[PDB]
């Protein structure tokens, strides 16, 4: 509705919203998947976003640390095979970056926007995990019921684990498009 409802129902991405690149800022953000409502499982998640790009992924945990990642790429990718026909594990471009606002409150942008492959890890997906961040560790880890995950520091974003403990359980999971072509 109004300027004061809109801001207090979505204070995250009014948050997050100078951090997304800037010809993005121009588009409005819809809602496309939220663990309150349309299931909890990697299968409702593919069948709602894989097709869109990008996208904003927020995850709140029970320990209430709030933190996500920008992901520059469809999650219909994850099953793209490369020449030799072999599924390729990670994709994505360098504009994806991963994000925290409680307890801390920061921005990890990819080390190469000033290396080697595994400096380059975006994003990965099957049935049984999400991952965005790798090389040495994974920052965000997600399991099939979308119930459980893991953090850690990554080489591909130079991170700390996004809550203190490495590990998380997930109070909501929200994903956030783009619409206005």
């Amino acid at each position: 509705k109004n300027f004061i409802k809109t801001w207090t129902d979505r204070q995250f991405l009014f948050t997050l919203w100078s951090w997304l690149p800037v010809r993005i800022t121009m588009y409005q953000p819809v809602l496309l998947y939220t663990t309150e409502e349309h299931g909890c499982s990697l299968t409702t998640f593919y069948v709602r976003v894989e097709q869109h790009e990008p996208t904003l992924l927020m995850i709140k945990t029970c320990n209430n640390e709030v933190f996500g990642a920008y992901c520059s790429s469809r999650w219909f990718e994850r099953n793209v095979k490369d020449d030799k026909g072999q599924r390729q594990a990670y994709f994505g471009t360098g504009e994806t970056f991963l994000f925290s606002l409680y307890p801390e409150r920061a921005k990890y942008p990819w080390v190469g926007i000033e290396l080697g492959h595994s400096s380059e890890l975006f994003m990965a997906a099957d049935s049984k995990m999400i991952t965005i961040g790798g090389g040495e560790g994974q920052a965000i880890w997600m399991d099939e019921n979308i119930r459980f995950g893991k953090t850690d520091s990554c080489k591909t974003f130079n991170n700390p684990p996004l809550c203190p403990s490495g590990d998380f359980e997930i109070r909501v999971l929200e994903v956030y498009g783009f619409v206005g072509i």
